[PDB]
């Protein structure tokens, strides 16, 4: 007996393409998206060129809807140099995003005071998302105050970070915040195993406390999405490893898992892979499309899934149960164990559907 | 003909005794605020042991009560392991200060929670004060925001903190904040001259940028405090040169200069070495207490001032007009012409006069 999921939504995937296509690319990424049970994803912007622009927007478009077999949105990113000049297209792309910590990113900032200039540029009506670690979390937050709105803070992967987050929500701030499956699934016990190269990620593994930490304050992250950020494995292993771990793939099968064990229920995972990226993001709601799932299904993570480009994973021998047997997306079959059935190109930017637009005051 | 300034109060000097004594004392440390037309100084709990519970306290209140030639307070300092543990002796302290980044300091917190107990625990009444440079100004201020209370930040550098806290003036939020001497005086261009040990210091030497911007935004600055942070030239040289710069014979007379300069007014110095330092800190009157200083004379500064164990100086070859001719502290000549009158022991704690208490609401 198989159970039906809405379309669920990743906000947070890397799918390297223009630049970077031998880690992936939207064709490859929105496979496995598919494979993973996600029906929309939220690409970011620190490809090469990095989409700081109004023509590197443009080009993404055009890759994206050529190449994407899933649908999704563009985040823009912040540059030193782009604040007060993306008006046009803002309302266009997913959202902003803001690298704030040394990580695998024309995209640091230089200056809170650049973070200033963009809190206030940005349009007010449209998401904001951080990558904001430790201290940056709460210098963030006090931006995001001075200028009076919202922020988002990418993958929270520490107990310091969850509970300042959750003291300011206690404060009735407007702060919302996503969780990666390998901030809950691993920790520095797998370090010895993953080896100080496939081990590099941002922000890096936490300890046991740092992992249980999350779980037990499941109530303050909104969203899950998976960072899914694909390098290959030469790269991994390599005299100089970028930080990244591919995700599409083994994300909801982790979760499922979890969710079999009663660590957090079946809703509290729907509210997380697709209300709340909706209700943040405003994206909008997919036509004849569901999920599923075989909650029964036991097996062990191999040392690579079909799809990512990446063609290594850092849950390699995990033993999880729950895996997705079918996607439908718009009416259409989109995946069946193991094959996907939609072709690159089948994908479209959900910012050009009439209901997918963020609804703001006229200006 | 002299001029006639009130008591002067540098509310940031590190005296290192207990523990460093060979690179200051509470008798020359203060022998140097004299000469430098400081009759009030507060002292930095970063010293050996810190100044982090009771009994350090408790021994450090005795050094000074029997070395100090002028009159002090004593810093607290935060730790990993005392929040809530403070209570009975906060009030006898200047004030609580966090070290919130790396510099010369049992005292740098791990986490955000940490600084959240910290102003959580720590009397509502009472002064916090930190170090908190360029994000984690706006971290700390949002800390505060959290708490619902001020904090007065050390040490402000750049540019991007000056205008940070500008900003969060601009919103009505309890924030004060202090410059050091050089930061005002030195910049980056000065570091061929110094070298890059005796150029060590936290935060760094600034851009002409950075110095620029502190001199325009003089209206956002409360204080001025030296930090003062002797160490001797041997170790300033040596193969890991800790940062710091002696600073309390210098500071008046670089300030003198720009006030004869038209840089800033008499007043507006006063303020930041005076009035300013003591609303902040809650710190008493000093009766029959002035300083006389000659503001044509016209000297260029020393390898080494005459008091500070530190025997080095960063702004030396910087040629100033103005100069300390006499002190008078609570009565007695404490210093004229380079010559101090008062002897080790002549200075008091005030917060132990009945005018040095910091009102409070009966708890
Ligand atoms: N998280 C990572 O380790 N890497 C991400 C960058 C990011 O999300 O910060 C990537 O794009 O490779
Ligand atoms: N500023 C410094 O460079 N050093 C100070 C420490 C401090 O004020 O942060 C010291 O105590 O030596
Ligand atoms: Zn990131
Ligand atoms: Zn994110
Ligand atoms: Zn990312
Ligand atoms: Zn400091
Ligand atoms: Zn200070
Ligand atoms: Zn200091």
């Amino acid at each position: 007996k198989l159970v039906r999921l809405p379309g669920l939504i990743d906000v947070h995937v890397h799918l390297r393409e223009p630049g970077g296509t031998h880690k992936e690319d939207f064709a490859s990424g929105t496979a496995a998206a598919l494979a993973g049970g996600i029906t929309m994803v939220c690409a970011m912007p620190n490809t090469r060129p990095p989409i700081i622009d109004a023509p590197a927007l443009a080009l993404a478009q055009k890759l994206a809807e050529a190449g994407a077999r899933c649908d999704f949105a563009l985040f823009l990113g912040a540059s030193s140099e782009n604040a007060g000049t993306l008006g046009t297209v803002a309302g266009s792309a997913a959202g902003l995003k803001l690298y704030l910590n040394e990580t695998f990113s024309e995209l640091r900032l230089d200056s809170v005071v650049q973070w200033m200039e963009h809190f206030e540029t940005w349009p007010s009506h449209l998401p904001i998302v951080a990558h904001a670690e430790q201290q940056t979390v709460a210098a963030v937050l006090m931006v995001a105050q001075l200028t009076q709105r919202s922020v988002h803070i990418c993958h929270v992967a520490r107990k310091e970070e969850i509970l300042l987050i959750k003291a300011a929500k206690a404060r009735g701030l407007p702060v919302t915040c996503e969780v990666a499956p390998h901030h809950l699934f691993l920790s520095h016990d797998d370090l010895e195993r993953l080896g100080p190269g496939k081990g590099e990620v941002r922000p890096e593994l936490g300890s046991r406390q740092d992992v249980e930490a999350l779980w037990e304050n499941m109530a303050v992250i909104d969203c899950f999405a998976s960072d899914h950020a694909p390098h290959t494995l030469e790269e991994k292993c390599g005299s100089r490893p970028p930080p990244g771990f591919p995700g599409l793939e083994t994300m909801l099968p982790l979760l499922l898992t979890a969710v079999s064990e009663g660590r957090l229920s079946l809703d509290d995972l729907l509210q997380r892979l697709h209300h709340n990226p909706r209700r943040i993001f405003h994206l909008p709601p997919q036509e004849d499309t569901y999920v599923e799932v075989d909650l029964e299904h036991e097996w062990t993570i191999p040392s690579h899934m079909p799809f990512s480009k990446a063609h290594w994973t850092p849950f390699e021998g995990q033993k999880v149960k729950g895996t997705v047997r079918r996607v439908v997306l718009r009416g259409e079959v989109a995946y069946i164990d193991g094959q996907v059935l939609v072709p690159p190109g089948y994908g479209q930017d959900v910012r050009k559907w009439p209901q997918g637009a963020v609804p703001q005051l006229p200006p």
